[PDB]
């Protein structure tokens, strides 16, 4: 079998992509967050907090015929960025783009932190790094990719992020008509349940590049590029009155500037994202600075591949025995 969607970004700075998830009989259509870097799928629900639901599609379980509650079940989850949320969790029936899993665990949120509340447009998140991470207690469940994986044509998905412009996730299959020149693989750690693979190098615009090996987690469920201090430097080094401010949160740059891109190895491949992509905005309304893209992870602890350089590449997220990334241009 194979699945196909569209994925589309919530807002103009393409902050994150929603994809339409079916959930339940009759199907209940949902609006998920597909995220390689966490394995729950969880959504806003029947069973939320009333003041911590606004305006997002809820899944309501008993009116799905096919949805029955795991008895003793439940989650709770912490992400990058500070958020969370919690819950319960049942089983039901859910389709992405006309491929189904029967069985499926649907985490009902019972609580969600603020900046999930806040942003109306998405419903919940669909995770696809490695079941490893799941949250759910006592019994740990598998991710959708993971319960669709023997059914499908072949174990892979692939991302297709676009640039200010919808995009598509595919299970099963590679579109071959999709990216431009050849898909180069490159090998994954699993050990800490991400997509973790590392980096051949960089340039900066029409700079050298440079050989150095960059360990990351590819990332759809995060908006930024996230990369070590001296490249970062480097980059913004290039951008006239770019600075890092700790006022803001990270590198900014005056909003009249011209941004160079940045290019990432992948082995002997090179991917490269224009700098209109590293341009996320205001920093606030009518502001004349502007957010980078491009931040450091010296924060974090890992480096994230997150949508600036995924939306740039055809990515494929190859879930065979001994899984594998493969990045195209596009």
């Amino acid at each position: 079998s194979t699945g196909s969607a569209t994925t589309t970004p919530i807002d103009s700075l393409d902050d994150a992509y929603i994809t339409p998830v079916q959930i339940g009989t009759p199907a209940q259509t949902l609006n998920l967050d597909f995220d390689t870097g966490s394995s729950d799928l969880w959504v806003f629900s029947s069973e939320t907090t009333a003041s911590e639901v606004d305006g997002q599609t809820i899944y309501t379980p008993s009116k799905s015929t096919t949805a029955k509650l795991l008895s003793g079940a439940t989650w709770s989850i912490s992400y990058g960025d500070g958020s969370s949320s919690s819950g319960d969790v049942y089983t039901d029936t859910v389709s992405v783009g006309g491929l189904t899993v029967t069985g499926q665990a649907v985490e009902s949120a019972k609580k969600v932190s603020s900046s999930f509340t806040e942003d109306s447009t998405i419903d919940g998140l669909l995770g696809l790094a490695f079941s490893t991470l799941n949250t759910v207690s006592p019994t740990q469940q598998k991710t959708f990719f993971d319960n669709a994986k023997a059914s499908l044509d072949s174990p892979v998905f692939t991302a297709d992020l676009g640039y200010h412009a919808p995009g598509t996730y595919n299970f099963g299959f590679i579109d071959t008509t999709a990216y431009t020149g050849s898909i180069t693989y490159t090998a994954v750690s699993t050990k800490q349940g991400f997509w973790e693979w590392t980096s051949t190098g960089y340039a900066v615009g029409s700079g050298t590049f440079k050989s150095t090996s960059i360990d990351g987690i590819a990332d759809t469920g995060t908006t930024l590029l996230y990369l070590p201090a001296t490249v970062v430097s480097a980059y913004w080094a290039q951008v006239s009155g770019a600075k890092s401010s700790s006022s803001v949160g990270g590198y900014v740059f005056p909003c009249s500037a011209t941004l160079p891109s940045f290019t990432f190895g992948v082995g002997s491949a090179r991917i490269v994202i224009p700098g209109d992509y590293i341009d996320f905005g205001p920093i606030s309304t009518g502001s004349s600075s502007c957010f980078g893209g491009i931040q450091s992870s010296a924060g974090i602890g890992i480096n994230i591949f997150g949508d600036v350089a995924l939306k740039a590449a055809f990515v494929v997220f190859n879930g065979a025995t001994t899984p594998t990334l493969g990045f195209a241009s596009k």
